[PDB]
């Protein structure tokens, strides 16, 4: 994962999770990012 990245939708806020944690698959919940870092990579 739950991050506090300010976004509006998963397919937009999950870019920082890819670029940062390199996992993506994030969810823009609570006007914020919410990924799980479950992508092996």
């Amino acid at each position: 994962v739950h991050t506090n990245i300010p976004c509006r939708g998963t397919s937009d806020c999950y870019e920082p999770c890819e670029k940062k944690y390199n996992c993506a698959r994030a969810k823009c919940m609570n006007r914020h990012c919410n990924c799980y870092n479950n992508c092996p990579w």
